């Protein structure tokens, strides 16, 4: 399953919607790539289902150079049910189009053998590991406060683009934001990690989840605003576990349903703490849009 899904709303209230299955749609062949031009690298991450590696793709760009890449693929010893599920993520990503703040799809290998899907390369890694790594040399090669603000604006216009395309990202967090050349960052998708609770066949990032997700399984564009506020806390904390010190247990569910909100993090202005509280409104109608967070932050940066 892909934590990024496209929705078609069938009503007014929040739960009136349904997801889109591409299993019956046809795959566009112009994304097809030959495996001849994939020169590998070192594993860059592998859970249970699959992995994503570094690779080198000669003649895959407009001009044509090496241009390192990341390649998502299975390793379930050639499975069946898990394979077509990946084909449908390919079909969706192909129709999302490029945005400057999304880890974009560059190609795929379909009938070429075992299924490969080729994504952009972000050399500086996920934002979580990038933030925590620079806690030493934070200053008031090493980052300003406009970095914290530019990061927030880029993820916002990225989620603003996912809303235009009628998508929802059900796992917005710092581990899923990746830094590439020149302090530009891009949203991406994807059991020894403390952040996900497993509950049935679902793996849930409880501390990032909006109450309507924790308690009734609703995922809307406004549920991503809630997670975005949590990420806002992740950025201006320099990346410490949201709700620090509190374990994910039954007591944490009573926390969120009773109206718990995190305190202002150290590196945050009084201004953008207010914006964090907006996303943490219990009523999702009371929450700010992703458009509204174009101007409200893209301006806060210009003063820096
Ligand atoms: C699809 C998701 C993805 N995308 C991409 C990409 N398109 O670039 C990508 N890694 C991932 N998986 C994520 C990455 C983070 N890890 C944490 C532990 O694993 C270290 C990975 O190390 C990296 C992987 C990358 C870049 C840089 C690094 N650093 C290694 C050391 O130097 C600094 C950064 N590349 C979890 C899974």
């Amino acid at each position: 399953e892909s934590q990024l899904q496209m929705v078609q709303v069938t009503g007014s209230s929040d739960n009136e919607y349904f997801y889109v299955d591409f299993r019956e749609y046809e795959y566009d062949l112009k994304w097809e790539f030959p495996r001849e031009n994939l020169e590998f690298g070192k594993v860059l991450g592998s859970g249970a289902f699959g992995k994503v590696m570094n690779a080198t793709a000669y003649g895959i760009s407009k001009t044509g150079v090496s241009i390192q890449v990341a390649v998502k693929m299975l390793k379930e010893k050639a499975d069946s049910s898990e394979r077509e599920a990946l084909m449908s993520e390919l079909k969706m990503m192909t129709q999302l189009g490029s945005h400057e703040n999304i880890v974009n799809l560059l190609g795929a290998c379909t009938l070429s053998g075992p299924i490969y899907l080729i994504f952009e390369y972000c050399c500086y890694g996920d934002l979580l590991n990038y933030l925590r790594s620079k806690r030493e040399k934070f200053s008031e090669n090493v980052l300003t406060f406009e970095d914290l603000l530019c990061f927030a604006y880029q993820v916002a216009k990225g989620m603003e683009f996912l809303e235009f395309k009628s998508c929802v990202h059900r796992d917005l967090a710092a581990r899923n934001v990746l830094v590439t050349h020149g302090k530009v960052v891009k949203i991406c998708d994807f059991m020894s990690d403390s952040n996900y609770v497993v509950r049935g066949n679902a793996r849930l990032p409880v501390k990032w989840m909006a109450p309507e997700s924790l308690f009734e399984g609703i995922y809307t564009i406004k549920s991503d605003v809630w997670s975005y506020g949590i990420l806002l806390w992740e950025i201006f904390s320099l990346g410490v576990n949201p709700y620090p010190g509190i374990p994910v247990d039954a007591n944490f569910y009573k926390l969120i349903q009773n109206g718990f909100k995190m305190d202002q993090p150290f590196y945050a202005t009084e201004e953008i703490y207010i914006i964090m509280q907006s996303c943490w409104a219990f009523d999702s109608r009371k929450r700010p849009s992703f458009p509204n967070l174009t101007s409200f932050l893209g301006c806060q940066l210009a003063d820096a």
